[PDB]
């Protein structure tokens, strides 16, 4: 038993957005206009408190090419995951796109992370159930399980954060005993931002990688599902914002330099 609450908000200032970390009308915005520039096919997989969310991917998927998905914003107090993703979309030119069919699901929590809290606003943790309780957004997601499955195949990256946490880490799958150079680059991405964590859930940590440990989150779901390769990465929520906007946007980056290489 622990006295920190599920249900408590948290909040920062970005200096790169120049707003607050839960402006959800901002951030809608600001990716509005990044899609639009990439050239990025937008599909509504569901909407909650008028909020939609939107799968984004190439405008076809080509079969030559790997297919990854990153997702992010399933917990709304890990609000560095969602701007993350949209700064590593404003550094991203339409030419990615020729080698790899890339997907993105910035934000599945809106209710969440306008609140800033973990929950959405009904009490349900959108990250848990996956097998097929699940929240109100993942019955929506699994309502497209087999377009998900079909983004994910070559690899799937999940941005959170640990939000009581100074030091970072990664959670790993890979068909192999021991981690391999994904999990290890991931790890190493993130590990020029902040120091490394050296238990979750009675598993421990080892070198900042927790490996393949499965449960009912979404990744875990995509790996039984046939994903080749997945991850989901964990930046400091008592580090500075911005800082972990950076590091996030440097994962992404990394993950795909390892599964779609130049
Ligand atoms: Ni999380």
């Amino acid at each position: 038993m622990t006295s920190r609450s599920p249900f408590e908000s948290f909040v920062w200032q970005s200096e790169i957005f120049n707003c607050q970390s839960n402006d959800i009308d901002a951030f809608y915005a600001q990716l509005a206009e990044e899609v639009n520039r990439l050239g990025l096919k937008k599909n509504t997989l569901g909407s909650v408190d008028s909020f939609a969310i939107n799968l984004y991917q190439s405008a076809s998927q080509r079969s030559d090419l790997p297919s990854l998905l990153i997702s992010s914003g399933f917990h709304g107090e890990e609000a560095a995951g969602p701007w993350g993703m949209l700064h590593f979309l404003r550094g991203l030119q339409p030419a990615l796109f020729e080698r790899v069919n890339l997907s993105l699901l910035p934000l599945v929590n809106p209710t969440g992370f306008k609140a800033g809290h973990r929950f959405n606003r009904f009490g349900e943790n959108p990250n848990r159930g996956f097998t097929l309780h699940t929240s109100l957004e993942g019955k929506l997601l699994l309502e497209h399980a087999q377009l998900l499955c079909a983004a994910s195949r070559d690899g799937i990256l999940t941005c959170h954060e640990d939000v009581l946490m100074n030091e970072t880490y990664v959670y790993s799958f890979e068909p192999t005993q021991t981690p391999g150079r994904f999990s290890l680059g991931l790890r190493d991405a993130l590990g020029q931002y902040f120091k490394l964590a050296k238990f979750i859930d009675e598993c421990p940590v080892t070198d900042g990688v927790i490996f393949n440990h499965f449960d009912t989150s979404f990744e875990a779901f995509l790996v039984r599902s046939g994903a080749k390769l997945a991850a989901c990465s964990e930046t400091p929520g008592q580090e500075d914002f911005d800082r972990r906007v950076q590091a996030n946007s440097a994962a992404m980056g990394q993950f795909i330099a390892h599964c779609a290489p130049i």
